[PDB]
């Protein structure tokens, strides 16, 4: 229920997305990004219908990463209608980042 997303079609399903997103910047050789994704997963299944929940690999789409200041992978964004209302980088628990989603919902 995470939707990997690429440059090709970030627009429609992010910026053009009727619910918030959460956006999880990452790559393939990233330990850290590998510690998160399964909470990622949760994330969605918990806020499935309420918030929306994809994914980027900055190495494959070096454009959406270069337009949002992405420095540093895992970065997690949070879009609410078109622009970035939170944001938060590296390898944050669960209920951390479930505190920091829901102060913008
Ligand atoms: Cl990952």
């Amino acid at each position: 229920s995470v939707i990997e997303v690429t440059d090709e079609n970030f627009e429609q399903e992010v910026l053009k997305s009727d619910k918030p997103v959460l956006v999880d910047f990452w790559a393939p050789w990233c330990g850290p990004c590998r510690m998160i994704a399964p909470i990622i997963e949760e994330l969605a299944k918990e806020y499935e219908g309420k918030v929306k929940v994809v994914k980027v690999n900055v190495d494959e789409n070096p454009n959406t990463a270069a337009q949002y200041g992405i420095r540093s992978i895992p970065t997690l964004l949070l879009f609410k209608n078109g622009q970035v209302v939170d944001r938060k980088v590296g390898a944050q628990p669960k209920e951390a980042l479930k505190e920091r989603i829901d102060k913008h919902l």
